[PDB]
């Protein structure tokens, strides 16, 4: 077929309605990866006008050796089944790379097993080598070849409902308890880069400064494909809250004392509901003046959580998350998480991926945390087809995929 030579939106357009699209297939997203060294080209072919597969490919020098690593991360963005466009998004790459003198081309695309017999034997056939079918966080390959997806085309119940049991319970506590979400913006991040700090220190993870978030950020948010939400504990929003609750309890007093005084039969109850609500008020003023103290220390509130989430088309990414050491009883996080999957929603997304996973890895192995916290979420286990390399120079490329 043909050559083609398609602008930066129209590439990403692409990419975000074509069902292997990817977030790592945007434009923006290759800006993210200058400040690593990483170089973009893009190729495009179809028929009639009419674009049928596109790929961005990222280079990036060897340390020492006088070669680069084509990296096409989360392409082709093509349908695996078409053979003539697959063929001719090698040949366009094959030509791109050789002269930047790259040992392989290296791709990974969204496909999942399950779907994935034309895409094995068509690159097979093509010549391609594959990493395996191994650990779903696998050191051997650079993505992970599992994710844990919700399916978010849901209504806000519904979504509820796909939770594990305790988790729905959970949430359910966290709209209710008392923090707010904000959809925040870029200097936001320097409160997120504050919990992330907290975040590694209380796991065992080294943690990217504001700079690194930053970078991610101002590609995408732009085009709204990169979003910071924050959660916020506000005393004085709450303090408001306590106060119409105080109202409203001295006007149920208000209307069992005048049903104990006009119906007999009702007296005893009636002052049963009374005894309850001066208890509750008891407790709220209680609670007013705790939130006082809490003003005096945090006058604007403190916040709690964070997290960034990127787009890509239908597919929504939660990417980074953290979280305080204080107020864990508000569970922020939850609030958190459940907010962005209905502002994803809203947004055109049909799924929200939490990353990447082991398969029901044991206890003892160093990624079982991420199958406890990701399993909950109303997430399937998503398999990819995995890693798949045409080596351009043999001898290298045995040096180098060490």
């Amino acid at each position: 077929m043909e050559k083609m030579h398609i602008t930066n939106q129209e590439h990403d357009a692409f990419v975000k309605s074509h069902p292997n699209g990817d977030l790592l297939q945007l434009t923006k997203w290759a800006e993210t990866k200058k400040l690593t060294g990483w170089y973009a080209r893009r190729i495009a072919v179809g028929r009639d006008g009419e674009v049928q597969g596109v790929a961005q490919l990222l280079f990036k020098k060897v340390p020492k050796l006088p070669y680069t690593l084509c990296y096409i991360s989360r392409g082709f963005v093509v349908d695996y089944s078409n053979k003539e466009a697959l063929n001719a998004l090698l040949d366009s790459a094959k030509e791109i790379a050789k002269a930047e003198k790259a040992y392989a081309i290296k791709i990974d695309p969204d496909v999942e097993v399950d779907k994935g017999t034309d895409a094995l034997q068509n690159l097979k056939a093509l010549g391609f080598k594959h990493k395996g079918f191994k650990e779903g966080l696998s050191k051997d390959y650079i993505q992970p070849r599992m994710t844990m997806i919700t399916p978010i085309d849901k209504n806000d119940d519904e979504l509820l409902n796909s939770f594990e049991r305790r988790n729905r319970s959970k949430v359910r506590l966290a709209l209710k308890r008392g923090t707010t979400v904000e959809r925040s913006d870029r200097e936001g991040l320097k409160t997120f880069a504050e919990l992330m700090k907290i975040t590694g220190e209380r796991d065992g993870f080294l943690t990217r400064d504001i700079s690194y978030f930053e970078n991610i950020y101002d590609a995408l948010h732009e085009d709204g494909d990169a979003e910071l939400f924050l959660v916020k504990l506000d005393p004085k929003e709450n303090i408001a809250k306590v106060n119409q609750e105080l109202n409203e309890l001295h006007a149920e007093i208000a209307k069992w004392q005048q049903k104990m005084e006009t119906s007999e039969k009702q007296a005893k109850k009636a002052q049963n509901m009374i005894n309850d609500a001066q208890n509750k008020i008891a407790k709220n003023e209680d609670l007013k003046r705790d939130l006082e103290a809490l003003e005096k220390e945090h006058p604007e509130g403190i916040y709690l959580s964070g997290a960034l989430l990127m787009f890509a088309g239908s597919k929504s990414y939660y990417l980074y998350g953290a979280s305080s050491n204080e107020f864990r009883d508000f569970l922020p996080n939850h609030h958190m998480q459940y907010t962005m999957m209905k502002y994803a929603r809203e947004h055109g997304a049909t799924t929200y991926d939490f990353g990447g996973t082991d398969n029901d890895p044991d206890k003892d192995s160093e990624h079982y945390g991420l199958w406890a916290f990701k399993k909950v979420w109303g997430t399937y286990l998503s398999e990819k087809i995995g890693e798949f390399d045409y080596i351009l120079n043999q001898p290298l490329y045995q040096l180098i995929e060490q």
